[PDB]
């Protein structure tokens, strides 16, 4: 195997965590103000999201701070040398369910990434699709000059000594639009507020590093059946980002298509080139997937994805894409013989990576809608093409999971079972998966996010606990592959 635990780093006893109830669009006007905090989706907002990134011999992390009445952006740096945690408080706190901060919104996750080029460092952070609205808007006001939120450091920030590692790094917004002498939150990643309208609507911060050392990034606009992802770069020489372009036109019915669309998936910077696969939500309500179906698949030629995007067999992409059926891979209904409307269920389960061989792996679920029919089906499906193969091997003999990754010759599954890590292995372009690792004995986690480097995974974890400021431990996880 190769795979065990190269370190384990306690970051902070006190991250935040929504401790209280779930609340619903009938009680979400009425949040609890005792010592419990109530939310609106997920509980998790502190190791979630692009929130954990090494460079060079430091781990960089994101966090907000813990208790219900805290809620502080944080930057912690540590040292794997030295042992030593650096913490930077920033003074945004997290502002909640459309602007409530009394009930937690899991979406608003810290999205973190470090030049190789200039050493600045980038967070976006605390966003659910926010405009500028007036008080009769669903947001009643609260983001006006806000909407988009950036901060980022001086070029050298991240290589300082512990000593000089402090907020003073950060560049303030001293624009027409600031909110004033805390005010750290960008409204633009271009740095001219001429471009506020395109950094409008977004959520999901996530970046990338290009094989180069070019940032990249990417967020989502829109939701349920009508969506776009939207992607820019880092221009390290002049110290600011491009305007986002589209990967999709959103209204895909206005730009020729049958329908409107959404994507489930993720855009990746992963073998050479940005990629992005993921599986539609149609806006047709009458055929037999009631949310997702098919699996879609493009990459770009170009190095910062604009345009000569192909599908899987090389074919010329229409980018702007309109028609999800230029990259379709595969129906996952195919795999269960239900016909009547709504009928068929796919949202869980679903995520893909190209290894560094080319070899291209899709991990799905497919289920009944209706759990109580006599014929009731579920199945997990692995579908890839191993780098020489003519077309995809599909197979429902695989228990399924949530998330793939990719190190070197393999691929992984990695984790939490009953509150401990595991790591699963196989080799790429193959179906054969062992777990190699499983923690037996310490502190349980709830939850946590992963970052591939170095051939190592970075967990970045949320020990169990009871409230809403709980510790955070960093797991550097050889993967046995360097
Ligand atoms: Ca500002
Ligand atoms: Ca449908």
């Amino acid at each position: 195997s190769g795979v065990l635990l190269e370190s384990q780093t306690k970051i902070t006893d006190g991250a935040l965590h929504f401790d209280g109830k779930k609340l619903n669009h009938n009680t979400f006007e009425n949040p609890s103000k005792s010592q419990a905090y109530d939310y609106f989706f997920g509980r998790n907002i502190s190791a979630h999201g692009d929130a954990v990134k090494p460079y060079k011999h430091f781990v960089f992390m994101t966090w907000y701070k813990g208790g219900k009445e805290e809620r502080n952006v944080m930057l912690s740096r540590f040292n794997t040398k030295t042992g030593v945690v650096k913490t930077i408080q920033f003074p945004h706190r997290h502002t909640g369910f459309r602007g409530d901060p009394l009930v937690g919104e899991s979406h608003n996750t810290i999205g973190l990434a470090v030049s190789p080029l200039n050493g600045t460092i980038h967070m976006v952070y605390d966003m659910h699709a926010y405009v500028d609205d007036d008080e009769t808007g669903r947001f009643k006001g609260r983001f006006v000059d806000d909407f988009f939120r950036y901060s980022f450091s001086v070029a050298g920030a991240a290589d300082v000594p512990d000593d000089e590692f402090t907020l003073e790094q950060f560049v303030k917004d001293t624009s027409e639009l600031s909110q004033g002498a805390d005010d750290y939150k960008h409204l633009t990643m271009t740095g001219n507020l001429q471009d506020k309208e395109n950094f409008s609507a977004l959520t999901y911060p996530k970046f990338y590093t290009s094989d180069d050392g070019e940032l990249l990034h990417y967020m989502r606009w829109g939701g349920n059946n009508n969506g776009a992802y939207y992607f820019n770069k880092y221009d390290a020489k002049n110290q600011k980002w491009t305007r986002f372009t589209p990967f999709n036109h959103k209204d895909q019915k206005t730009h020729g298509n049958a329908y409107n669309w959404g994507l489930y998936g993720q855009m990746k910077y992963i073998n050479g080139k940005l990629r992005v696969g993921f599986q539609q939500r149609s806006a047709n309500n009458d055929d037999r997937f009631k949310y997702q179906n098919g699996v879609y698949y493009a990459y770009s030629d170009h190095p910062d994805g604009l345009g000569n995007w192909k599908n899987v067999d090389g074919e010329d992409m229409t980018w702007p894409l309109v028609n999800s059926d230029e990259i379709k891979i595969f129906e996952p209904g195919d795999y269960i013989d239900h016909t009547a409307p709504n009928s068929v269920h796919i949202v869980t389960g679903f995520d893909w990576t190209v290894t560094e061989n080319d070899d291209v792996h899709f991990i799905t679920h497919v289920r009944s809608t209706d759990t109580k029919r006599s014929d009731y089906k579920e199945v997990s499906i692995h579908a890839f093409k191993p780098a020489n193969a003519v077309d995809f091997t599909i197979t429902t003999d695989f228990t399924g999971a949530d998330s793939i990754y990719t190190s070197g010759d393999s691929i992984f599954i990695i984790g939490l079972k009953n509150g401990y890590p595991f790591v699963e292995k196989a080799k790429g372009g193959s179906n054969d998966f062992e777990v190699v690792y499983q923690q037996a004995s310490g502190v349980k986690f709830d939850h946590g996010t992963i970052h591939i480097e170095n051939g190592k995974a970075y967990y970045y974890l949320m020990e169990k606990g009871a409230g809403n400021a709980l510790p955070l431990h960093l797991q550097v996880i050889d993967l046995g592959v360097t």
